């Protein structure tokens, strides 16, 4: 990945190892597999749809299964919504990607 997800995908791996996502093999797993989605950043448009799936995503594991959400656990969806606003992510594109999907825009954003 290039640096912009540099920090979010190295900071999925430093999440991922959140001793709170450790024993949630399901957040820290989707934070590996995610984190994987990271590397390939030459695909932004690739990570822009996992990107589309990961300001939403970390937080849409709450539904019928609640939970906490270790620090790392909330820096990385939101630093993914960051780095859109930010203008670090190509949300141009995310935009016509995230129009074919009429997905979500998170605006209760935790910090």
């Amino acid at each position: 990945m290039d640096i912009k997800s540099q920090t979010l995908y190295l900071n999925l791996s430093e999440a991922y190892k959140d001793p709170e996502v450790k024993a949630n093999e399901f957040l820290s797993k989707l934070v590996v597999q995610c984190a994987g989605k990271l590397t390939a950043s030459n695909s932004e448009n690739s990570y822009i749809e996992v990107i589309s799936l990961l300001s939403r995503g970390i937080s849409s594991y709450y539904l019928s299964h609640k939970r906490i959400i270790p620090s790392s656990m909330l820096t990385i969806y939101t630093q993914i919504q960051k780095d859109i606003k930010n203008g670090n992510i190509d949300t141009e594109k995310l935009r016509k990607y995230e129009i074919a999907k009429g997905l979500m825009s998170v605006p209760y954003i935790y910090f």
